[PDB]
C-alpha cells in the first residue's frame, strides 16, 4: 500500500466516522510532528497496546476488495501484565461489498456490532482439528439469544445488533453489497493482531508501505520511532 | 418511581439515543407483551446478566439532580461461570447537570467514555482502608495517557475522551452544567450491580408505582418472563 492511499482511506474514515457522529480521542488526529512532541513516558499505554490506526489490505493489493480500517480505542496486555485491563474496543469502517478474510482467534473473544450504515454480513465456520472450516453445526448469541446454524451460514447484522464470536470460531465479514458502508463496532477481550489471528488462508496481517508522500497520521503498528 | 415517569424518561432517552445515531439491539424496543412470548431457552443470557434497560434515582427522590438511565448491552458472569466473558458494555444517557454519586467497584474495571453532546466532568478519589476518600493523589489513563492528579479532582471529558477507572477508585459524573446532556458509553469488565457497588452514602430503594402500562421492561424486573 502507498502512503498516499493511507491518508485518503483514513481521511475518508474520519468523515464517515464524523457523519456517524462518532468522537475520537484526541491522539486520533495527531501529525507525526505532533506524537514527536509528546512525552513519551506518559504515552507508553498507547505505543505498547498499539492503541489507533490500522489500515490493511490483508497481504494483497486489492483494498476495496479486501481490506478493513479500525482504530483500537482501549486495550490490555495480552499476558495481562504490566497493562491488566481484560477488554479492548474498536471502532471500525467497512466500506460497501469489503470483505475481512476468513479467520479465528486463539484467545480473543469478541462481540462484532452493527453501530450503523449498512448490514453486516457474517459467515461462520467452527475450525476442525486440522484447521479446516468444519460441517458441524455452530451455536452463536446474537444479542443474548442463542441459536444453532448451519456450518457456514451467513448472518445478517442491521444496525444495533452484534453476535458474539468465542475464540476458535472461523468468521468472515463484509458490508452487504449495495447497501452502503458499515460502522462496525468491536468489544472483546485483549487484542492482539501481532499473534492472535489465524487466517484460513496463510496472508500478512499489517502491509508494508511505499513512502510515496508524507505521512498526515500515525499507524499503530509504526509508533516505534515515536517512543 | 412512576411508571409513567419511567415512560417518560425511557422515551426521551431512545430519541436522544437515535439523535446521536446509536442504534440498539431489537430487544431494546420488546413490550411487555413480546417478552412473554420469547423461548425462554434461547433467551437466558439477557435474564441471567441483566441485559437492558435501568433507570435509577439513586433511591432518592429527585431523577433531575440524582440519576442515571442505562442501557446494557453485553455482560458476562460475575464469578466467570457459566458466562465466560470477561467483558461489559453499557451505553448510557446523563442528562444536563444531573449527578451519579460517589462509589467505587468491588471487581469491576471500566473505562467511561463520552460518546457525545456535552462534557462530562469526573470527580476522582482513592478510597481509605475505611473505604472513605483518601488525599493521596490518584494516577489514572485518559485514552493512553497515564497522569497524575490530587485527591478529588475533576475531570473533564470532552466528546471522544475516555477515563479507565480501576476497582477501588471512588468516582462521580455529570455533564458539565449548561453544555448540554451526554451519551455516556461504558466498555468495563464484567457488571454486577447487585453485589459490586460502594456508594460513599450508602443506598433507601424505590418500587414501582404501576400508574399506567409499562412500554417497556427494566434489567431488574425480568423475574416475571422466565
Ligand atoms: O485480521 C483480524 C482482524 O479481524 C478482527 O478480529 C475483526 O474480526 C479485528 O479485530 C482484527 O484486527
Ligand atoms: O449503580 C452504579 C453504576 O455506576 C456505574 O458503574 C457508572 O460508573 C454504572 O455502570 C453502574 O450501574
Ligand atoms: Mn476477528
Ligand atoms: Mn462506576
Amino acid at each position: 500500500m502507498k502512503r498516499s492511499a493511507i491518508n485518503d482511506i483514513l481521511g475518508h474514515t474520519r468523515q464517515f466516522f464524523s457523519q456517524h457522529d462518532v468522537h475520537l480521542p484526541p491522539f486520533a488526529s495527531f501529525s507525526p510532528a505532533q506524537w514527536q512532541q509528546l512525552d513519551t513516558a506518559a504515552w507508553e499505554e498507547v505505543f505498547d497496546l498499539k492503541l489507533g490506526w490500522d489500515v490493511t489490505a490483508f497481504g494483497r493489493n486489492n483494498f476495496a476488495a479486501h481490506g478493513l480500517t479500525l482504530f483500537t480505542l482501549r486495550n490490555g496486555s495480552a499476558k495481562g501484565m504490566p497493562y491488566v485491563k481484560c477488554y479492548a474496543e474498536k471502532i471500525m469502517h467497512v466500506r460497501d461489498a469489503q470483505v475481512t478474510p476468513m479467520h479465528f482467534h486463539w484467545r480473543k473473544r469478541e462481540d462484532i456490532i452493527n453501530r450503523g450504515g449498512g448490514n453486516l454480513i457474517v459467515e461462520l465456520w467452527n475450525a476442525d482439528s486440522n484447521e479446516q472450516t468444519a460441517d458441524s453445526d455452530i451455536t452463536v448469541v446474537i444479542d443474548g439469544c442463542r441459536q444453532k446454524h448451519t456450518a457456514g451460514s451467513q448472518l445478517r447484522l442491521s444496525p444495533g445488533e452484534s453476535i458474539c464470536l468465542p475464540p476458535g470460531l472461523y468468521h468472515s465479514f463484509w458490508a452487504e453489497a449495495g447497501f452502503g458502508d458499515v460502522l462496525v463496532g468491536e468489544v472483546s477481550s485483549v487484542n492482539d493482531d501481532d499473534h492472535d489471528n489465524h487466517f484460513l488462508q496463510p496472508l500478512d496481517r499489517y502491509n508494508l508501505i511505499d513512502e510515496d508522500e508524507p505521512a498526515q497520521l500515525v499507524l499503530c503498528n509504526e509508533y516505534r520511532q515515536f517512543r
